[PDB]
């Protein structure tokens, strides 16, 4: 039983998972002078099939937009990888105010909140529960996103939530191509880490990039309003998803830029 919650939350989380203690733990602060240029790094490639598109879900903790991943109609290719990953699911971490919700911080700045879009490495492994645990499986692009102007290219998610208000309700959610949600640049950050929550496998190779989109504060309201509780329930607001950065450990961030 973990959350987000005093008593179950991320900081008592060591307790069931001990690699949240580990050396590759996640999220990181980047601190911009430390950051290392990598001149072998290549661009970042994404191309999805908007027709993989499959499903939203209410997760209690979160909710999770998820993908047919039976092929590679939708892959991340480039940057440090040699190999192509395929997408999977993009979800969403907020706070419990605009001040703060970001997973990832820059130089100490916290953000409002952060997309992740994740991906499983399909040229070495077979299916997203084998790779999950394997230090080469993950891909996960991480995007800041700062308070300010309402944005639209949300709107699908946005419009999507009210199917979907109370833990394990889910609906169809077709027809999508998360690219539209990455900023105009590119350019990233990358280092080794993990999942930012249970189970916390130090599985991930993070794309963090350097541009940041907008979320007004009434689109956070709507991630906020969004129900932990089951249906009939005490109705409980998801107030916040997003955990404390945790020590690089003697990791180095690269930059492509
Ligand atoms: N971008 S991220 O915030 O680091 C991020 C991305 C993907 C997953 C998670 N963590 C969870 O889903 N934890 C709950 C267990 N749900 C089942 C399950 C699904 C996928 C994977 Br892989 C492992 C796994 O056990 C975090
Ligand atoms: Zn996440």
């Amino acid at each position: 039983d973990w959350g987000y919650d005093d008593k179950n939350g991320p900081e008592q989380w060591s307790k069931l998972y001990p690699i949240a203690n580990g050396n590759n733990q996640s999220p990181v602060d980047i601190k911009t002078s430390e950051t290392k240029h990598d001149t072998s790094l290549k661009p970042i490639s994404v191309s999805y099939n908007p027709a993989t598109a499959k499903e939203i879900i209410n997760v209690g903790h979160s909710f999770h937009v998820n993908f047919e991943d039976n092929d590679n109609r939708s892959v991340l290719k480039g940057g440090p990888f040699s190999d192509s990953y395929r997408l999977f699911q993009f979800h969403f971490h907020w706070g419990s105010t605009n001040e703060h919700g970001s997973e990832h911080t820059v130089d100490g700045v916290k953000y409002s909140a952060e997309l992740h879009v994740a991906h499983w490495n399909s040229a070495k492994y077979s299916s997203l529960a084998e790779a999950a645990s394997k230090a080469d499986g993950l891909a996960v692009i991480g995007v800041l996103m700062k308070v300010g102007e309402a944005n639209p290219k949300l709107q699908k998610v946005l419009d999507a939530l009210q199917a979907i208000k109370t833990k394990g309700k889910r609906a169809p959610f077709t027809n999508f191509d998360p690219s539209t949600l990455l900023p105009s640049s590119l350019d990233f950050w990358t280092y080794p880490g993990s999942l930012t929550h249970p189970p916390l496998y130090e599985s991930v190779t993070w794309i963090i990039c350097k541009e940041s989109i907008s979320v007004s504060s009434e689109q956070l309201a709507q991630f906020r309003s969004l129900l932990s509780n089951v249906e009939g329930d005490n109705a409980v607001p998801m107030q916040h998803n997003n955990r404390p950065t945790q020590p690089l450990k003697g990791r180095t961030v690269r930059a492509s830029f």
